[PDB]
This record gives structure tokens, sequence and C-alpha cells, in this order.
């Protein structure tokens, strides 16, 4: 249940920032799926959904428009998550220098079966949630991964952090809508546009080497 009131706060966050501020964006967001249409996807899978993510699909099956809601990165639909998880099941039973951060957090390789997908780019790239971490990683951390990344980035504790973390980044103005499409910007630091998962990495990294000094 770790990371399930943050996914429904997070939401509730969600859902009220994009009704304001793009209304667009927010008829994007589909509907819940069913507890039939999850079990499916564990059954096709066999994996179990983490908690917090069940709680996310029972209120948006990902995004349909008629794009991304992660400042361009789109949610991805249970279907999409289930095909898209066996494409990448194919390619891990075939053939790159991998690496993780924190290291040994997640495991060095391209491509892993238990690795599910979430997030798009729609460029071979992803968030996702890690069913089977590196020694020094956690259950159902999420982590970065796919085609360009070379490197996984493991970027919160769980999927509730995850989303709690993206719904604070609209809630401190850290947006600009080019409604138009939705990019980040540090709103502080006054600070130029930037794509999302170069945030989310400089995070992970400058956190890791904050914690360093405690031995």
């Amino acid at each position: 249940n770790d990371g399930v009131s943050e996914t429904l706060l997070a939401w509730r966050h969600i859902d009220f920032w994009t009704s304001e501020h793009n209304p667009d964006l927010n008829a994007t967001l589909s509907d819940p799926c069913t507890q039939n249409d999850i079990t499916h996807a564990e059954e096709d899978l066999e994996v179990s959904f983490p908690n917090p993510v069940k709680a996310s699909f029972k209120i948006h099956d990902g995004q349909e428009d008629l794009s991304g809601l992660f400042y361009g990165f789109q949610l991805m639909t249970l279907d999409q998550v289930v095909a898209m998880t066996q494409a990448w099941r194919n390619v891990a039973k075939n053939l790159p220098d991998q690496k993780s951060i924190p290291p040994n957090a997640v495991q060095p390789v391209y491509a892993h079966p238990a690795w599910i997908p979430l997030i798009t780019d729609n460029a071979g790239n992803h968030i996702g949630v890690d069913l089977a971490p590196g020694p020094n990683g956690k259950y159902a951390q999420i982590i970065t991964f796919g085609r360009d990344f070379d490197t996984k980035f493991v970027i919160a504790e769980n999927w509730g952090e995850f989303l709690l973390s993206f719904a604070n980044d609209l809630e401190a103005g850290n947006w600009y809508l080019v409604d138009g499409e939705l990019v980040f910007r540090d709103k502080k630091s006054n600070g130029p546009i930037q794509d999302y998962f170069e945030v989310l990495k400089r995070r992970t990294w400058i956190k890791y080497q904050l914690e360093r000094p405690h031995r």
C-alpha cells in the first residue's frame, strides 16, 4: 500500500490542474480500468502490478486523444503497457554498455522482462516500474529505460511518489504552454525550457551525490 495515498493525491492535483490550465490535455485522460482489465493484463504478463500502479489505472487507463501529460511524455493505456512489455520481452530474448544510477540499484542491461513501461516518449524510451531490482535497489522502484538509456536512473521509490513529484512541478509553476504543448521550465530560476527526462535524471544524480557523505 506504499505510494497509494500519494497516487490518489497526485491525481487529484493533476485532474484539477489540467481542468484549469489545459482542458485539452484533461480530455485525453481515459476512464478508469476495471478490475477485470487489470486481472487480464496481470494474467497476460504473469506479473502483479504494485498497489500504487493499480490504483493509478483505476483512476485513468492512460491517455487517448480523439499529447503527453508528463511534459510531452504520454501515460500509456493498459493495452499499450501489455503490448509494449511483450515487445521488450521479445528483445530481452536476443541481443551496448549499460549502467545504473545509483550504482547497482537497477540491472545494467538493455532490456528486462520485469521492467514494466508506464510512460513513453513514443521514440523507444520509458519510465516504468522495476520488478527485478539490482542489489541496492528496491522492488517496484521507478526507473528510466529503453532505446537511448544506456544509463538507467532510479527516479522515485514508488509510482505514487513519482506522480506526486510531477504534480508538485505543476503546482510550483514549473511549466510553459508554447492551449499549446506543455513543457518544463524551472520557475524559481527563470530557467530555460528543458526536456523532463533530463530534469528527472539530474534530480536523481544530485540526490545520489548529496547522500554520499552518510557512511
